């Protein structure tokens, strides 16, 4: 099999990796005139896999993507049951599920009012402004614009970092049917646990859903003022290497969090000091699989954000099914001096998650319900791993570990990623685009 990267949607596969990122969330007001408009669009605006691997001069200035929620598709008459458990009835029903506050989440996402999203990675805010009046123009009184989200990745050396600090996009999967470079550790898995109808994809797809993707959106709003304060007051005092300042024991403690020193270094790796050129060097950063620490916790805790989320060995093997592609930014402005001096958040700011898989289920929810919210996953382990620290959703958010000279002892750490909103989103091939959607 050799995937055609010409027909598949960009950011589902390669990523779009751009500065500047907007969600433009719509309505479908009129699906004929929707139709037409799409087909205009599609051929000079909609960005494959192949452009994105293309070379930098031959790229376009803004990327395009389009996903489809179902009451979307319905809006259009596409009606075909597209195999996925949880996308008929949207995110906000599956909230609850996820561990939501729903008392957090505001409109449109609260009910399935959103019935798809343009996504248009640029290098520019202004850019950005400038393929949202194209679509305007292009798709008029057939849309209403529900809601926009715009991000930004973080100034300085701070670009690729997300608002707490850590490097984030470093670990994702490999898929088979392509000519890529695998680094040590990454998973190769079979195309399909990333798009629908391709080897692997065990879900009951139409023929047209052949190479399309499901995205799981998140809106995150994140404490970091808080976060901050947190890692300060709580900060380890020494490793097993040696005594730490309170600065070092709170950026440790962080690290111990994510499972990732901030410099993107995994303390599986580096488990005393942090070594930012690791934490840089592709080669190495992901080569690690907990096998050295899967019965103890100095190396690692049991329940750190990657390690819950990406479990390596603790499954016991490799295992394909659980895997999925990220494509986040962050959002908001940078945390001012006066917030991080008052502990408290004042400004907007956060993460617009994107996660990518054929079976929602496997990928993005399993993560979250079966195996962060699961204070009894990593399993079998001689202590109980605990919520996980970042995106638990668990109450009481009670994890152990965090200490590796004191593994017993257990934080109960407040919650510093509020969800806001999210949809399910299908992300259907370029071709089926026009010959199924807009059909
Ligand atoms: C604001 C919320 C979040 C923040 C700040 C955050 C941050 C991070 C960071 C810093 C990394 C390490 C970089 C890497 O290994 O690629 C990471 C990895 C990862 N995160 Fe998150 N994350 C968030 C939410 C989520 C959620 C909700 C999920 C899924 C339920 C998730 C799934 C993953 C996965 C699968 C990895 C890669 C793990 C691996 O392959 O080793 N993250 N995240
Ligand atoms: C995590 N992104």
């Amino acid at each position: 099999t050799i995937l055609p990267l010409n027909n598949i949607q960009g950011d589902i596969l390669v990523g779009m990796k751009k500065q500047k990122e907007r969600f433009v969330f719509f309505q479908v007001n009129d699906a004929t005139s929707f139709k037409t408009a799409l087909k205009t669009y599609v051929p000079e605006r909609i960005t494959s896999a192949a452009i994105l691997i293309s070379d930098p001069s031959q790229q376009p200035l803004a990327f395009v993507n389009l996903g489809f929620s179902n009451t979307g598709l319905q809006a259009l008459g596409i009606t075909d049951d597209l195999g996925d458990a949880q996308f008929p009835d949207g995110q906000f029903a599956d909230a609850a599920n996820l561990g939501d506050d729903l008392s957090q989440w505001v409109a449109p996402f609260t009910g399935t009012t959103i019935h798809g999203v343009f996504l248009i990675g640029s290098d520019q805010d202004d850019f950005l402004d400038q393929f949202t009046d194209d679509i305007s123009s292009t798709f008029g009184s057939s849309i209403t614009q529900v809601q926009a989200l715009s991000g930004s990745a973080r100034p300085g050396d701070q670009a690729g970092h997300e608002h707490f600090g850590f490097l984030n996009g470093i670990s994702q999967p490999s898929v088979t049917g392509w000519e890529t470079t695998v680094f040590p550790g990454q998973a190769v898995v079979p195309p399909g646990i990333i798009l629908t109808g391709r080897d692997g994809d065990t879900g009951t797809r139409p023929s047209w859903a052949l190479d399309g993707s499901f995205m799981a959106f998140r809106h995150f709003q994140q404490k970091v003022p808080e976060f901050n304060a947190y890692t300060l007051a709580n900060a380890i005092p020494a490793n097993s290497a040696g005594n730490l300042t309170q600065q070092e024991g709170a950026e440790f403690l962080g690290a111990r969090m994510f499972g990732r020193w901030k410099s993107g270094a995994p303390i599986d790796l580096a488990p005393t000091a942090d070594d930012p050129a690791l934490g840089a060097d592709p080669q190495r950063n992901n080569n690690f699989d907990y096998s050295d620490t899967l019965t103890d916790e100095t190396r690692c805790p049991f329940g750190a954000h990657v390690r819950k989320t990406n479990p390596r060995q603790d499954l016991g093997g490799p295992v394909d099914t659980f895997h999925a592609m990220r494509s986040s930014i962050p959002y908001g402005p940078e945390t001012s001096d006066a917030e991080l001096a008052s502990g408290v958040t004042a400004q907007d700011r956060g993460l617009l998650f994107v996660e990518y898989q054929s079976i929602i289920g496997n990928g993005f929810r399993f993560q979250q319900i079966n195996w962060a919210n699961n204070a009894n996953f990593p399993f079998s382990k001689p202590i109980t791993p605990g919520i996980e620290p970042i995106i638990g959703q668990t109450t009481p958010r009670t994890v152990g570990g965090l200490d590796p000279l004191n593994q017993n002892e257990t934080f109960t750490v407040p919650l510093f990623v509020i969800p806001k909103g999210g949809e399910y989103f299908f992300l259907p091939s370029i071709s089926a685009l026009t010959a199924t959607i807009a059909a």
